[PDB]
């Protein structure tokens, strides 16, 4: 352990998706799989965005689900005023991508304190947008400075150029300077087609808890999937994942989401995809009848699926 | 530099993709298609597969391509006679998955020498199935034995399970025990969401070949594709990557592929998907009319596709 939490952002990053339109109903419907999959945070479109976005996070955040509902907002004042009136259980700042440190520094005190102030018992978590393309000592000293004050800090991957070996070696730093007791969350984007690998090496690093979303969904390509990301921590870590959450839930996840935004799923998409157990060599066939683990990174069956066997 | 080359193997592993059911003209197609996109090797499917897979590997050995055409066989004296038979270029050997190691450098050598003599020419690359869960001081015993005697010798992630710190060890390792002369390469599935990350790392650690196959149709889900590996390569080697391919052929073929496999473009795929540079967030808008280069990881022009800006 490694032990870790997915912070679940289909409601926020999420909105971001370009076939995205998620109604009330929606939205209320995708809450409550997640939380009935064991989900542990449930992240929503800052209520700033539209009124609209306020009414779902307030409903959202009061739906009773064992998951905590939390909302992303910019690192300001006036957004975290709106942010506590909703009721959310945590609040996810980004400080928004040079200015003096003690100043940025300064101004996220500001907006921690009034929430502390406000609302006790919201958890609060801060991240620098970019973090991984931040010059390294001024964001370091921001996190250090910073991490007394709230119960997390993030690092994101925001535009998903991040290397597996540079985000194992930031997040280690982060979780040398904010020491044991704050949470580390990553965040990270998938147009190099490193999210999945990138949210493992922040895990093995020392990150606590992992965005991701259903079908991997958001802006552009978008962030590491949910799917993806359960298979990947699985071989490693089986018992431990399969009794966090309800595993043969999958297909029912990827389903609802790809049928609200209008997409296929796709034809390689891990566990789900129409391919993900798809055997067709002889060698393979071969093994696979004296034993399927043979060529099987994890059981169909764990995630509710079926093996197929091309025998021409 | 990070000197390295792709390996295409869409027309052998390729062939094992669920869907796959390439004809004669299917194939030169798509060799010809690699070879002008500036792919330097195209893997064909063992010739004692059928007779069938033997012509196919006459032809494309034959098409005067620039790219070299290589074959893969399972390491064995019959199987080598009829490969060098169809005028390959080059012959990949994979020692299929405890029997003693001096045993194994034995027949390994005997198949490698029979090539020698019967073909000079041809380059010889030696693998070992599911490298990374072999035990290794007996998988470094083989490789460290059969090196002096094969112009590559090459690491398969064959369930897709390998991390990539445990992928960038493993591949230093073997680059230490074999020595500077004899060429690295690695092939990895994507079962667990790493096979790019996993080909990365494994450069990063000295490996020079890289296996592709276009949209990374394979086994199961299938191993690394070329466009993702491609986006993320170009985000840290610009220059050569531009100078190496004609990357805005890259929605060719994949369009191509998807053609012939009879599946889409999945909505999230790398550069070539319906998402991959669509914007939405008003402040992610707000920069791109200042610079798109703030939200964006490379250039979608460079690979010959449009962004999409989302305004509602
Ligand atoms: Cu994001
Ligand atoms: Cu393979």
């Amino acid at each position: 352990m490694r032990e870790w939490k997915i912070i679940d952002s289909t409601l926020r990053e999420g909105e971001q998706f370009e076939k995205a339109n998620f109604s009330t109903q929606d939205k209320v419907e995708i809450a409550k799989a997640l939380d009935e999959f064991g989900i542990e945070y449930i992240e929503v479109t800052t209520p700033v965005a539209s009124p609209q976005s306020r009414k779902d996070a307030e409903v959202l955040a009061s739906l009773g689900l064992k998951a905590k509902v939390v909302t992303h907002i910019q690192c300001r004042l006036d957004a975290a005023k709106v942010a506590v009136e909703t009721g959310v259980q945590g609040i996810d700042l980004l400080f928004g991508t040079g200015r003096d440190i003690p100043r940025i520094i300064e101004e996220a005190k500001e907006v921690i304190a009034y929430i502390r102030e406000a609302a006790p018992h919201v958890e609060v978590r801060f991240s620098a947008e970019d973090t991984f393309r931040s010059e390294e000592q001024d964001l370091l000293a921001v996190y250090e400075a910073v991490a007394p004050y709230v119960d997390r800090v993030g690092l994101a991957d925001t535009v998903g150029v991040a290397t597996p070996r540079q985000v194992y070696a930031l997040v280690r730093e982060v979780r040398r300077v904010v020491g044991p007791r704050v949470d580390i969350e990553f965040h990270g984007h998938n147009d190099t087609g490193c999210a999945i690998a990138n949210a493992y090496e922040a895990i093995e690093a020392g990150a606590t808890h992992v965005d991701t979303t259903i079908l991997g969904i958001g802006e552009r390509n978008g962030i590491t999937p949910l799917g993806g990301f359960l298979a990947r921590m699985y071989t490693l870590q089986p018992e431990y994942v399969r009794r966090k959450y309800k595993l043969e839930m999958l297909p029912e996840l990827d389903r609802m989401v790809a049928r609200m935004v209008g997409v296929e799923i796709p034809f390689n998409n891990y566990i789900t995809g129409e391919t993900a157990f798809s055997h067709k060599a002889g060698m393979h066939l071969k093994a696979i009848y004296i034993n399927p683990e043979a060529y099987e990174p994890y059981p169909p069956e764990v995630f509710g699926v079926k093996r197929k066997l091309i025998i021409a």
